[PDB]
Parts: structure tokens; C-alpha cells; sequence
DNA sequence: GACCACGGCCAC
DNA sequence: AACAGTGGCCGTGGTC
């Protein structure tokens, strides 16, 4: 940890390493070091020294394991003090912040990162002695999960590049037509992408009324909620919303994604961040593949670009009404449990209410609208906003929210119990004991307290569902290798797999069973599954 | 070139 | 916009 011994290190040492850049699939490995006892080992040539390691044990283990897979080396991740910190407090999200909480410094030298990994592991493992529930989540979920994510990251997903490039041009021509239509209505040209320029045109030059203001700077907002509020008080607004949709999808997905294909795989490689969220969810970045478009007809065209290798099929599995089922288990609502022990669909039921139509005539776009509504209401939405999203008088929306919860009395009782317990203990917890600390529950400004309250009772629900999915991933991944299949993506309550066409149907059937039986609840988990040549087909 | 705050908006 | 929650990436506008 200050003293130096010749490479290689002894078995079980802690590793540090420096990458030329944050993405492991794209990084040059600039330095590799390892630490054990009172000694640090430094490698003369980093790529060769990788061959010597049996596992990756230390800070950001998964990242080094991914780079090793890229080179054809099986170097699974083992212990990672970031995972210990994240289980102790999920505000622990980066090495910089962990080190300056638990007794070190994160620099840019591999040998220091290795010596830091050594101490940070000893400190945090000691803080976890006696937290049997957190130790369980570390050994049975997070640590084995890191290996699953490393393989997902190194495998990647195939993308139809020539398609997206052709699509970029069709979208550009439609963007330019819309720009010209707005310029004409404004009587002049300007930067439609400049929020501040648009504000002035809409609210000063034209007379349009300003419905709301931005948070930090108090400017007149031009957000969709504001604009759609007057989608007919001027047609220009209508075109602006269509321009925004198109430019958003072009600059975020259509244009950048094609330029991210890796030269040695032919595929697109995301990163699955395991200590990035306050609830236990994963996140995805560089690029985010958890927010690929899907809701609009153009977003659908984009999602179709995600395709199976030649000779394989994509398999898509998605839990049914997942947080609603979890809520049933957590709250013990007899009436809510029943709903699911009878195969009812509350998303479909709210849509039938919303659109005045029998359950037989709800289509997939209707039910999507009802999902946002049902979860909006659930987690604390206000009567006022609902009346505005649903386009109905204030008093009509007040009432749905009343009936929504009368249905299931035990829910509000579980909310209040969770908060009281969170006020007493400092934190709220998932079914498996994952914690989120929420101090503001006893803040003296109502607005701050009530926000903390909404964050606080959402966490056990969203975080239990994430625990279940993570555990499902951990159980499923060994069965996929034995069938010659691959795990490609996770989108919170959804998995995408890639399987040989000859094994696709068996793989689907199997993955569904594992997901549904991951951890029986007081309510059955149902999983929808589809198979197709592309990401969209598989979700149908 | 690198970093940042902000408004805004995609997904779950 | 807002008494829904959880993320990450865009362009703009700005500094060093
Ligand atoms: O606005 C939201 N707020 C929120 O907190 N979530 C959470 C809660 C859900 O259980 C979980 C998984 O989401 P999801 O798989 O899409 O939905 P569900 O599992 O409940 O239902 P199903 O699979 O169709 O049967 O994500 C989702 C949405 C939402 C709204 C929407 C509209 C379109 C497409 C997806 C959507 O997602
Ligand atoms: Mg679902
Ligand atoms: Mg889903
Ligand atoms: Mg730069």
C-alpha cells in the first residue's frame, strides 16, 4: 500500500487501473496495479499483465472486466468496495465521494487506486458486519450481478445502421418543412432551438399567454405542458411541438447511435451503472439504451433499428404491472391482491374510464396514457395537474383520485406506516432490506418535507421491483449460457435476450418461468414475452 | 478544448 | 408548470 514488490501480485489482491476514457469498451488501458498485504505491485505492460489475473477485485471492478472481455479474456469481477458503499447508502455513487467519506483519496495512478481499493474494502466490509440483510444483497445479488452486466456490456446489440442513416435524411426534410412553417408564422427567422428566443416570439411578439415559469431562473416556460395547453390558441404552437419531437429524436438517437458501432464487434455497447440510483435501479449510459424511443410512430421506426444477429432472434420479456403487484404484496391490500389473482388489468381499466370505452377497445396507445396516469396518481400527483393532463374540470380529476384509493384502503395505511418508520429510523427499505436515507421527512418547510415524503414511499416499491429484476438476472444468466443464448439489455422491468433461432422458443419459455418464480409474492408475477427479428417486433 | 447550469424531454 | 417517482443526453449559453 506504499511498499513495492515485483509483478505479478499474489492471488486475491486488489486491483487499480487507469483508462484513457470512461467507457471500457473504448478505453486504452494505461496502467494496471495490484495490492495486498503491505505492498503494491505495478505492471510493466498493462495488457500483458491482464493475462495474469484470475479475477477483478476492487474499485470499479466491472469496468476492468469488460475491457478484459473485449480482449478475449475471462476476468470476472469480484469484490468492489463501491457496491458495499452503495448498499450502505445509495448516495454513495462514485469513487471520488466514497473515498472522501470512508478514508482515502481517488487519484489517477493505478497503484494508489489499488491501495485505496484495499483499505476501502476493509473499512466498508467492517461496517457491514452484522447487517445480515445487506450482506445477503451483496453476496446473492450485487456481486454476482456485476459479472452479468460485464458480459452484457461486452456483448452489445446489433444496430441497422444503413437504416438509421436513411431515416436521418427523411427526418431532416420534415424538420426543414416545419422550420419554414414556423418562420412564416413568426414573420421572421430565428433559432428555434434557442429556448430564450422562442419565449420572446411566443409571449412578446405574438400575444400568447404565459402559463408557467421555469424553476431556477423564473423565465416564461415553453415546455410541452405549457405549449399543449394552447395547441389551438395558435397553430404555430402545433408545429413547434412537432419540430421539437423530430429534432429531439434526430440529435439524441438517429444521428449519434450509428457513429457508436464498435470496430471489433460490429455492435453497439452501452454501460450499465450499478451504483447510480437512489432506489436500487440500474442506469444506462454512453449511450443510454434505457430510453430509446418507442411511443410515437417515429420513435417506433427508431426502435426497429435494434436487431438480431443473422441467424438469431431477439426475445423481449416485461413484467406485468410490476410496481402495482409489488404494492399489493407490500401493503397487504386484500382488494388489490384480488385484482391480480383474477387476471385483471388496471392499466386497461383506467384507460376504459379515461376514453369512455369498453375494455375490448383499448389499444396500446390508450393503455400507455393510462399507465402514466395510474402511476402519476399513485405517487402523489395533485388533483389540479390531473385535471389538466386529463383535459377535464378540476373537480372531475379530484374524484378519480378519491376512488382510486378507496378501492384499496390498505395502501394509504402502508404509505403512512412507511413514513412514520422513515421519520423514526432515518431511512426506508425494500422487501429485501435495501435502504434509502431520507432526512427531509422532518424538515420544517412543507414543500421540502412533502417532496421527501413522495421520494420516501416510492422507494420501497420501485426498489423492490428492481431487487426482483436484479435477482432474476442473476438466476437466469447461467441458464442462458447453457442454451447458447445471450442477455443484451435491461430496461428496469424488461429484459432483451438474443438466441439462436433454433433455441429461441425454448429460451423464451424458460426465461419467462425464471422471471415469474424469482421470488414468490402474495400475488402472481405475470410476464409478457415476444420474439422477433427486431426490438419492436419482440414487444408484440 | 474542457467544464458547467439550465430548460427541456426521451424511457421506465 | 404542477404535491407523481427514477434516470441520462440534447442544445444553448456561459466561463476558463
Ligand atoms: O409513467 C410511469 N411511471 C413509473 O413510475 N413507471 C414505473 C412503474 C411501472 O410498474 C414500471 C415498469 O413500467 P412498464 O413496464 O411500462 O409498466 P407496467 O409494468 O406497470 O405495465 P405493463 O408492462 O404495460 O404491463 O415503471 C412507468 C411509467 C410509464 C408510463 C408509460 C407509458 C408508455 C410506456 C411505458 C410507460 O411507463
Ligand atoms: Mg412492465
Ligand atoms: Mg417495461
Ligand atoms: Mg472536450
Amino acid at each position: 500500500a506504499l511498499e513495492e514488490a515485483p509483478w505479478p501480485p499474489p492471488e486475491g489482491a486488489f486491483v487499480g487501473f487507469v483508462l484513457s476514457r470512461k467507457e471500457p469498451m473504448w478505453a486504452d488501458l494505461l496502467a494496471l496495479a495490484a495490492a495486498r498485504g503491505g505492498r503494491v505491485h505495478r505492471a510493466p505492460e498493462p495488457y500483458k499483465a491482464l493475462r495474469d489475473l484470475k479475477e477483478a477485485r476492487g474499485l470499479l471492478a466491472k469496468d476492468l472486466s469488460v475491457l478484459a472481455l473485449r480482449e478475449g479474456l475471462g476476468l470476472p469481477p469480484g469484490d468492489d468496495p463501491m457496491l458495499l458503499a452503495y448498499l450502505l447508502d445509495p448516495s454513495n455513487t462514485t469513487p471520488e465521494g466514497v473515498a472522501r467519506r470512508y478514508g482515502g483519496e481517488w487519484t489517477e495512478e493505478a497503484g494508489e487506486r489499488a491501495a485505496l481499493s484495499e483499505r476501502l474494502f476493509a473499512n466498508l466490509w467492517g461496517r457491514l458486519e452484522g447487517e445480515e440483510r445487506l450482506l445477503w444483497l451483496y453476496r446473492e445479488v450485487e456481486r454476482p450481478l456485476s459479472a452479468v452486466l460485464a458480459h452484457m456490456e461486452a456483448t452489445g446489440v446489433r444496430l441497422d445502421v444503413a437504416y438509421l442513416r436513411a431515416l436521418s435524411l427523411e427526418v431532416a426534410e420534415e424538420i426543414a418543412r416545419l422550420e419554414a412553417e414556423v418562420f412564416r408564422l413568426a414573420g421572421h427567422p430565428f433559432n428555434l432551438n434557442s429556448r430564450d428566443q422562442l419565449e420572446r416570439v411566443l409571449f412578446d411578439e405574438l400575444g400568447l399567454p404565459a402559463i408557467g415559469k421555469t424553476e431556477k431562473t423564473g423565465k416564461r416556460s415553453t415546455s410541452a405542458a405549457v405549449l399543449e395547453a394552447l395547441r389551438e390558441a395558435h397553430p404555430i404552437v402545433e408545429k413547434i411541438l412537432q419540430y421539437r419531437e423530430l429534432t429531439k429524436l434526430k440529435s439524441t438517437y438517429i444521428d449519434p447511435l450509428p457513429d457508436l458501432i464498435h470496430p471489433r464487434t460490429g455492435r453497439l455497447h452501452t454501460r450499465f451503472n450499478q451504483t447510480a440510483t437512489a432506489t436500487g435501479r440500474l442506469s444506462s449510459s454512453d449511450p443510454n439504451l434505457q430510453n430509446i424511443p418507442v411511443r410515437t410512430p417515429l420513435g417506433q421506426r427508431i426502435r426497429r433499428a435494434f436487431i438480431a444477429e443473422e441467424g438469431w432472434l431477439l426475445v423481449a420479456l416485461d413484467y406485468s404491472q410490476i410496481e402495482l403487484r409489488v404494492l399489493a404484496h407490500l401493503s397487504g391490500d386484500e382488494n388489490l391482491i384480488r385484482v391480480f389473482q383474477e387476471g385483471r388489468d388496471i392499466h386497461t381499466e383506467t384507460a376504459s374510464w379515461m376514453f369512455g370505452v369498453p375494455r375490448e377497445a383499448v389499444d396500446p396507445l390508450m393503455r400507455r396514457a393510462a399507465k402514466t396516469i395510474n402511476f402519476g396518481v399513485l405517487y402523489g400527483m395533485s388533483a389540479h395537474r390531473l385535471s389538466q393532463e386529463l383535459a377535464i374540470p378540476y373537480e372531475e380529476a379530484q374524484a378519480f383520485i378519491e376512488r382510486y384509493f378507496q378501492s384499496f384502503p390498505k395502501v394509504r395505511a402502508w404509505i403512512e406506516k412507511t413514513l412514520e418508520e422513515g421519520r423514526r429510523r432515518g431511512y426506508v427499505e425494500t422487501l429485501f432490506g435495501r435502504r434509502r436515507y431520507v432526512p427531509d421527512l422532518e424538515a420544517r418547510v412543507k414543500s421540502v418535507r412533502e417532496a421527501a415524503e413522495r421520494m420516501a414511499f416510492n422507494m420501497p416499491v420501485q426498489g423492490t421491483a428492481a431487487d426482483l429484476m436484479k435477482l432474476a438476472m442473476v438466476k437466469l444468466f447461467p441458464r442462458l449460457e447453457e442454451m447458447g443464448a445471450r442477455m443484451l439489455l435491461q430496461v428496469h422491468d424488461e429484459l432483451v435476450l438474443e438466441a439462436p433461432k433454433e433455441r429461441a422458443e425454448a429460451v423464451a419459455r424458460l426465461a419467462k418461468e425464471v422471471m415469474e418464480g424469482v421470488y414468490p409474492l402474495a400475488v402472481p408475477l405475470e410476464v409478457e414475452v415476444g420474439i422477433g427479428e427486431d426490438w419492436l417486433s419482440a414487444k408484440e
